[PDB]
């Protein structure tokens, strides 16, 4: 409706290459050992220092729209990468700002950028299988360690503690990141679980910062049936709030108009409560839901055995936590005050269920119910003198623990972007099917030698020197940037998770080559 | 005595780099055999377009007086350059710039700008020392091809035009460039003359193209003694007056009076007059005013044997030219019209004047006159289209012939930078004095790879891969940019006259030195 | 000295391209049979009507500096085309801006923009070479009617009047233009001579509107030697300034101070005097001279055998003519007051003159002598209501003589365009050296079919198909534009010069191809 200008052709793509190159330059600064920092005005309070590259994209906004609309594009790309994968980000955005340069450049008047753009995925995806034939799986909590060392910029401690932290509780289990009011980093084991739903309303957030609901010492409310009606929620909202605690609701579907009037009693009056559907798709549903109600020392509600109904709730049949952190895709619980005797009582029953299976799925879900009741939950206190060095520290401690998942889920290559150099005689054995097909993969080529180069330039070095004597080296020499000697990789522990560097080339090519096609750019007029 | 601006350090010396950043990319685009042009606006007609860099480096003046500052110092040495050699003056351009750009780079507190000149020039003095040693004489008339092809941006015709003159005329011999009436290039040789003493006076100049003055069937004045007094030119320039023809006087010394008189006539009316020294000093210079008065048919006035008075001139005493070329640092005359009898009977008394000598030294000067007497003079008419492209194609023949004069004189060596990346490890075997002198060695070290990185570079690749491989590679192994690959460059023809590689390099140091020692920059404020 | 302004890259070559398109698009309106007129504003009195492409293109200048270059140079292609030629300069605009827009359109980060020009410059002498291998001499009137008339817009009267003038006169004889007094045309025959010598001074024009010094009922003085001193002026002045009729003084070289005093006669109190070099190299030159002296009713001053001196000179002794033009290149005197017994004595002299010599040389320089004084001098009256037709017809009428001289000195082409099309296949057989040849071939390739698509543009008809269906047709098939239909091109007389294609073509190439080579635009800040 409102009036636009329209840009055509060259013109257009230079303004969205400008505001692309602008996003990346800033961001480029905080890759590698050798990265700086980036200073950010918050407007309330306190400027935040950060080294996390898709933290530095997101605040970066321009006030020319077709700059903008790269600039946006790239935010995308950097978004994305983090949703997927956790790190990686400053990766992504140097790789999406080269396939977006060389695409660009190739534009002529014969040239077919959506033929470019279908070799640039052909490529990509022969680069992304030689990945996977490339990757090797963890098997030490050396590799670990190392891992989690070189995704936190070479903090060895944050390394180690993460590794203590996965040998007390697990691979797969949970480790959570919270201030700390020491100067040194803690670790501690304490009571819990997480299950993967997240909330069914996005109204519950009272925390912006990490766009989660967190309450302490609240009530937790279990059942077996849908909580919907108003004679069983409005009664149990009367018991649990007027009790001077908050509200933690577990149903199965949630879905309607009794969580509206949940919103209305927490935006007008500001009811502490939150509501969680629950996890399973059957009688492992029923069987996480007892657990949750021994744990918590709640009661089943609407079950099929007892027949508990949510209209007579007394106060004794509601779970009490000291903690419920809720996200949206996943939340989790802290500090259950249920009976130790109840819950010890159902560790042994879900041990005999185990001893009496043989079906090797169900053994699965009972092994699972017992790790989530039995060894408990990895809490990581960082500490700092102040909140923008602990808020610093925060980003990278959660880098090295998303980082570190992935390598446990997925496997492990060589660091130092010399993974993506590698993958190039895998496109050099490629035939495209015409020229444009041609020109993709050659962007695709070009493009893979960018991370090396980019964390060679942050170590004040000649990058394409470093990149062109790792490729004459064999296959396990790379460049050590912060040593500033050719190393080899894997013995200096210089590692990435697979997953991450698969991610971020997929993330950076998809959007940048869609970009590349564009001859026509709409804005609107500024007001 | 107008308001002045001062500005203190950092911020001085980026405005000042800023402007020589300027000028150097500008001159920079047409380094080496893939170089492009620069288009300068005229104020009186067409653009100009060149190729050759001290014209781009005149060409720009900039409005920010900080930056038009290192503009100037960077236009200063494109300027010497091109007068000491007459080529290089790209080369010279980008090695100032990297010299300025490294000295503010290493600018602190406790860094010492002077001792890290004095490090610059001591580096300076070892690298041409080795290119001294590294130099070798020009011996086949293939090399004085080879050599005016590549200065002429690789076209052999020039080369093989101006080999064919020099082959013609001589080593030694005088050519001359001027305009061709045709689509192609043409040699033709003619009689004529070259000594080496410019005008006296600065307002003879009638075209400002060269800052030469150009007459055509010009009369010649001739005189042992100084022409002096008013009555010995009253005469003379009666004659000048009633016979249309414009007058060369040639004299000992000629000062003060009577050639303001001759300036008051060309400014006033618009008298044909130039004056000009004699060359030689002693009986060499009378000996070449008798040839000079034998060979145009005039006569020499005021001699010690026939005392012939400047007061009393008659017409067939004045001799007559075809042309003559009076520039800042020599004139020429072309096409005397003399007697070719009494030229013969001139020519066979110096023969037998050489027959019965042996001083050794005036046998120079004795064989110096036989050669202006009947060597030759070479005359290149450049063909072309347009005045634009003629100009342009003057532009590379002058060059050419610069720097085939330069090869001639002093040697050539490896072109294409490479004669310079031979001069490193010259520069390693060096121990400096203090930091300061080692900072000084360093940016002359890492400036010497700068002239086959932009040679590179204009060549679409990618500079320091090739100018590693360069060095990994033996010393006679060179890279084509023109072909693009790497070769032997003595047998495939990229040769450097050593004097050009030598003043370039110290025209750029010298200066730029100069220039990073600045601490405090004083500008007048525009009005 | 004052501040410039550089661009680098794609945004100066699109300011570049922005002129010389707007200028073409200007110049090209006007091309063939159905063109039309563009009219430019004078400061003085009424406007120009024109279809004369350069008059159109020496009329545009740009307020953009950047623009205003690529105008100038493409006005430099049309200014360069009329002087070498005196046609075809619509031509050349449109063939240059197609080289410079397809020169433009192929610059990429490897392109080498100087080989390209190297390309481009071998395929001009081949499509030249092709031509001359196309072209056929003139031999009949039909066909000289037939030229004059295609190059006056297809007016058939002013051919009519050109053939009849070139059967009265000659071939090779002298035809001159000017206005009438009438509304048809007239050609009338009077007895004059013509020579190839143009004045010595630019400072005798008195006509700024076609930079020509014309004067009626004048002096004619003549000398076989240089008219020299002062005291050879002063009689010759008193008598110019007694008798009153202006002077025409021939003189073999002038050079000094008394074109100076006649340049500050003319410009302070008015002197009309004019002054000419001699014709002719020896002998020749003398028998000229007598020969015009007395067909003027003059005397030969200076001379061997009677030795007549300029110091005594009578009024019966000096040339009475009854009109003096004198351009840059040649002059011209009309109705000489001589005697018709002493012209018809000296004709019968060089009859017999003729009558004894074989010599084969002097035989041409007797007989175009005797052309001179007994052939006839042709004068064209342009008829027309008012002086914008009569001036812009006379652009017609002048376009059909030099269009119709061409034609009788190198031969004639098809006309329409077709000879460049037919030039195609030329350049098809054609082996590049490199890449940028091959390019520089194909943009020649492709101009070469340029001047057909516009004049069916200006047809109102798709120039595309018309341009293919003549490539699908045979050798001697154009399209009439005027009559809109195919036929055969010698047939219906649509031809043109082989020397105004030949000069448009190399005219816009040379040009155009240096023009790509641009990479760095410094202009001049305006002020
Ligand atoms: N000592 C080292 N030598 C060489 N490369 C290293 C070294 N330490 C880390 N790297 C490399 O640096 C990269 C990680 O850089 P960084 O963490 O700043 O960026 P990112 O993972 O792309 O983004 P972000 O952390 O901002 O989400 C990886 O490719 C890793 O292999
Ligand atoms: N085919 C080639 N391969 C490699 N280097 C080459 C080749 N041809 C020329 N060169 C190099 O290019 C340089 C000359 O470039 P150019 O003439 O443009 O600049 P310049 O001599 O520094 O300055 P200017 O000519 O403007 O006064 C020399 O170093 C020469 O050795
Ligand atoms: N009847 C016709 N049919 C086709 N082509 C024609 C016809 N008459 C003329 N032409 C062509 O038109 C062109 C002449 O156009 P025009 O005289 O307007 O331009 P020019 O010669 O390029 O420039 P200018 O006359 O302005 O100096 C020639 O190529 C001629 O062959
Ligand atoms: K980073
Ligand atoms: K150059
Ligand atoms: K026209
Ligand atoms: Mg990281
Ligand atoms: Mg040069
Ligand atoms: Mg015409």
């Amino acid at each position: 409706g409102s009036a636009k200008d329209v840009k055509f052709g060259a013109d257009a793509r230079a303004l969205m290459l400008q505001g692309v190159d602008l996003l990346a330059d800033a961001v480029a600064v905080t890759m590698g050992p050798k990265g700086r920092t980036v200073i950010i005005e918050q407007s309330w309070g306190s400027p935040k220092v950060t080294k996390d590259g898709v933290t530095v994209a997101k605040s970066i906004d321009l006030k020319d729209k077709y700059k903008n609309i790269g600039a946006k594009l790239v935010q995308d790309v950097a978004n994305n990468t983090n949703e997927e994968a956790g790190d990686g980000t400053t990766t992504a955005t140097v790789l999406a700002r080269s396939i977006a340069k060389e695409g660009f450049e190739k534009i002529s008047k014969g040239a077919n950028p959506v033929e470019i753009r279908r070799g640039v995925m052909l490529a990509v995806d022969a680069v992304i299988a030689e990945l996977k034939k490339q990757s090797k799986p963890v098997t030490t909590p050396e590799e670990i360690a190392q891992v989690a060392t070189i995704s936190a910029n070479g903090d060895k401690e944050i390394g180690n503690i993460i590794s203590d932290a996965m040998k007390k509780v697990g691979r797969k289990g949970v480790i959570t990141v919270k201030d700390g009011k020491t100067l040194n980093d803690e670790l501690e084991i304490i009571e819990g679980m997480k299950f993967d739903r997240g909330y069914i309303s996005p109204y519950f957030i009272n925390t912006s910062k990490g766009q989660k609901c967190e309450f302490q010492d609240a009530y937790v409310l279990l059942s077996e049936k849908k909580i919907s009606s108003i004679q069983s929620i409005v009664p149990a909202l009367e018991i649990a709030n007027a009790h001077r605690k908050p509200l933690v609701i577990i149903a199965e579907d949630v879905d309607g108009e009794a969580l509206s009037t949940l919103v209305l009693n927490r935006l007008k009056v500001g009811l502490q409560v939150v509501a969680v559907k629950a996890p399973g798709f059957g009688d492992n549903r029923k069987n996480q839901l007892k657990d949750m109600a021994i744990a918590t020392g709640g009661a089943v509600f609407g079950e099929e055995g007892l027949t508990l109904n949510l209209e007579d709730v007394q106060p004794h049949d509601l779970g009490k936590v000291g903690e419920v952190i809720v996200t949206k895709d996943d939340a989790m619980l802290l500090k259950g005050k249920g009976d130790k005797a109840q819950i010890e009582k159902r560790i042994q029953e879900i041990i005999e269920q185990l001893d009496v299976t043989t079906s090797e799925y169900e053994k699965e879900k009972l092994n699972e119910r017992l790790a989530k009741l039995s060894d408990g939950v990895a809490v990581l206190k960082v500490g700092g003198t102040s909140d923008v060095e602990v808020n610093e520290k925060k980003d990278r401690v959660t880098d090295a623990l998303n980082a570190t998942r992935a390598a446990v889920e997925e496997g492990i290559v060589l660091g130092g972007g010399c993974a993506l150099l590698r993958c190039i005689p895998a496109l050099d054995s490629l035939t495209p099917a015409n020229e444009d097909q041609k020109i993709g993969i050659e962007i695709i080529k070009r493009t893979l030698k960018i991370p090396a180069m980019t964390i060679a330039k942050n170590a004040g070095v000649e990058g394409s020197l470093i990149v062109e004597k790792i490729m004459q080296s064999s296959s396990e020499v790379g460049y050590d940037a912060m040593a500033g000697d050719f190393v080899n990789m894997v013995e200096k522990g210089i590692i990435d998770p697979t997953k991450v560097v698969r991610t971020a080339l997929l993330d950076a090519a998809g959007v940048a080559s869609l970009l590349t096609t564009a001859e026509v750019v709409v804005t609107e007029i500024p007001k």
